[PDB]
């Protein structure tokens, strides 16, 4: 619905299959795994979703171990202000990007 | 200089000058540990010293929001945060780069041993 | 079908709508806009689309001017070995990013 | 300088070292123009002068395929090929700056009055 979340894989060109995403809002707000293409929705309801202050926290650490390559970063972390989300992450072993569409 | 920090800015076409850094560590067991501003270069060295950064988990997070609101221009993110352990097989050296827009950011690592 | 592409605007939070995408093959191969979503589907396919090497571009030029903002890149150009392609583009008016997913 | 390049690797977390880069001009009526290589801090100085960087089109292409293959990784692109027009107001230089992965690149532009 209101919030979705997509994950891409650079190095082998493929969604991120089955990576656990948290979402809080300043506190646990939604959570879930991502899906055979990289997507995640579900994750929340119009009427639970105010606006405010969110984090989505997507754990890219245990992806990249999953796959035997070893990770930077603990987690790929994004933090805005809401004020019909994708959150979008495109990930490396020691890089990733991010960006909102709003 | 142990880490450094580079920030560059997608809507302008230049660095990233005085952009505020902030880095914090999470013990064994999510203090305050360095901060500054970034240069006219849009670089942030003198950050830490080898003999303060230890083993740990280092949180840098980039005050994008004040840095966007100062030009004028309308920011989603409230910062742009790095979260990586450090120094866990021995110290580096390492340069954290952000490339930033409005509604996104890119990051990267560069990792050396001394 | 084969070959699908999206391009979104990372200083609107927006898909980047109406944007020309040309298609090269090593050559002209196949064209179009971007639709309300940014997507552009349709380009090709299955049997026209074989191994070979490819050139997506991207008229961000064309995008930037038609909002006001002047532009650094002539388009975003992506040149790649095929051998089910989604190619992503992230744009700025001074940086783009791309991906492929296959 | 008044055309630099540096460039970042996303899978080792290093800078990319000894990488190609073709330069390219596309006059008022496709000429290579220059190419060098990338030091091991990534970084290509050197490419040209202010004599000859003129006004025009100019494409500059990292041979990312090169260089994938010889770390014994499967790239997806060919190259990355960043095209602007260049010095239309008056001389300017230019950082250009990319990021490589297997199946990704991003670039940006720094832009300075000299
Ligand atoms: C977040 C991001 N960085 N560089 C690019 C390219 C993207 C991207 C663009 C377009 C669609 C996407 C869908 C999922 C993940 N990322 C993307
Ligand atoms: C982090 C990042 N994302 N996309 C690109 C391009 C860069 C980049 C590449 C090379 C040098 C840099 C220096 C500072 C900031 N970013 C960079
Ligand atoms: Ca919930
Ligand atoms: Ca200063
Ligand atoms: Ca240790
Ligand atoms: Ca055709
Ligand atoms: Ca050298
Ligand atoms: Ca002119």
């Amino acid at each position: 619905c209101p919030l979705m979340v997509k994950v891409l894989d650079a190095v082998r060109g493929s969604p991120a299959i089955n990576v656990a995403v948290h979402v809080f809002r300043k506190e646990p707000f939604a959570s879930g795994k991502t899906s055979e293409s990289g997507e995640l929705h579900g994750l929340t309801t119009e009427e639970e979703f105010v606006e405010g202050i969110y984090k989505v926290e997507i754990d890219t650490k245990s992806y990249w171990k999953a796959l035997g390559i070893s990770p930077f970063h603990e987690h790929a972390e994004v933090v805005f202000t809401a004020n019909r989300y994708t959150i979008a992450a495109l990930l490396s072993p020691y890089s990733y990007s991010t960006t909102a569409v709003v």
